[PDB]
């Protein structure tokens, strides 16, 4: 029964987005009213990536030493804190804190969960199978995440999103606590292929690299298309959130479709694939003219987004099995470490570049850079 760990890995990237997404309108407002009452809220927003992509490589070596349970529930223990300090705390200092905390329990449960995931499923196409369903908590989180706390804010109080999120993390703790069972110190059999030996291998980096850019593509999309919608369009305010929705269902459809179907149509041509389709919506992104004419190019970035990862996160497994030793948590820290790459320098420099040139011309940039790469995930494919 290694469901329960599948249950638990999916129930802490659900809570971490949930978070995550809930944190985001709140701030921006209050902490204006108490400075009342553009650089350091970009250090807000980039921090909790920053020290995320810092921290990775050492929960990498430390799970090789000590094993995946107690960074699990050290991931409980940081969250639960960070839960409670951001419902309690008011100041920018401690706010900068908890989203700091928040980052190092977020790489401790990613990189811990999905190394002890590859670690119990080591079917390659189980694999798979399991990492779809487990990438799928993400995009519930993100999805589900604004109106819980909306409406949570709005009838209860400030506080009750944060405490509600804390019962849930004390739920998930307990559960850990029950199956995981992390009593006593377990180091694994055999050494870990040290990071400077797999920063060597060029397929490593050309999955990296794959993961790196497709998520750069939407991380720098999300934040600067309303301020160009409210330009160009004149939209109202609804109209700006529910214009992202269908990214966020079309990804999880896709999740949970390819990381089934991307074994038997092959996993590279399921990557190059999804990074030409991903080129060609950013492209056609800049010709919509109505809320209308952006909802079908949402949707292809999605799915291929979607694709894309749910190719290449199984993969990084089978590269070290087949090419290194068969130890997990040091691969998907670099992994791991593509995605905060995407959410640490997105926001900043796509504001520059598009204030410099204009927004169409980041779009079509980005397009151009997804479609050159994609020729590159040919040499991805299997040697039989
Ligand atoms: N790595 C998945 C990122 C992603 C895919 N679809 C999304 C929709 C909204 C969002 O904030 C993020 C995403």
């Amino acid at each position: 029964s290694r469901k329960l760990i599948l249950f638990i890995v999916f129930l802490a990237l659900l809570l971490d987005n949930m978070l995550l997404t809930v944190v985001v309108p709140i701030i921006p407002s209050y902490l204006y009213s108490i400075k009342h009452e553009n650089v350091q809220v970009g250090l807000l927003f980039a921090s909790k990536a920053t020290v995320q992509l810092i921290t990775n490589p050492f929960i990498g070596l430390l799970t090789n030493r000590i094993g995946y349970p107690i960074p699990i529930f050290a991931g409980f223990c940081i969250m639960f804190v960070s839960t409670i300090m951001f419902a309690f705390s008011s100041s920018y200092a401690f706010l900068l804190i908890a989203r700091s905390l928040q980052g190092i329990g977020s790489s401790c449960s990613s990189v811990a969960g999905m190394g002890m995931l590859a670690s119990v499923y080591t079917d390659d196409e189980e694999r798979g199978n399991v990492m779809g369903i487990a990438l799928g908590g993400l995009a519930m989180g993100v999805l589900v995440g604004p109106p819980f706390g909306s409406v949570l804010y709005e009838f209860v109080g400030k506080t009750a999103p944060f405490l509600v999120l804390a019962a849930l993390v004390l739920l998930d703790g307990a559960i850990q606590l029950f199956v995981l069972q992390p009593s006593r110190v377990q180091p694994e059999s055999q050494k870990g292929t040290p990071l400077t030996t797999l920063l060597k291998d060029p397929y490593i980096l050309i999955a990296a690299g794959s993961i790196c850019f497709a998520n750069m593509g939407i991380a720098m999309l999300e934040p600067a298309l309303p301020i160009w919608m409210m330009e160009t369009m004149c939209s109202r305010k609804w109209q700006l959130g529910v214009a992202f929705l269908p990214a966020s269902i079309s990804y999880l459809i896709g999740t949970n479709i390819f990381g089934i179907l991307a074994h038997k149509m092959g996993r590279w041509l399921c990557a190059l694939l999804g990074m030409i389709i991903v080129g060609v919506s950013i492209l056609c992104i800049p010709f919509a003219k109505n809320i209308y004419g952006l909802i079908a190019p949402n949707f292809g970035v999605g799915f291929a987004i979607g694709m894309v990862d749910s190719s290449m996160m199984p993969i990084m497994g089978y590269l070290v099995d087949l090419r290194h030793v068969s130890v997990y948590g040091s691969v998907y820290a670099i992994a791991d470490v593509a995605f905060c790459m995407g959410y640490a320098i997105g926001p900043s420099a796509g504001g520059a570049i598009a204030k410099a040139i204009g927004f169409p011309w980041l779009m079509t940039i980005i397009g151009i850079i997804d479609i050159l790469f994609a020729p590159l995930c040919f040499f991805l494919r299997s040697p039989p």
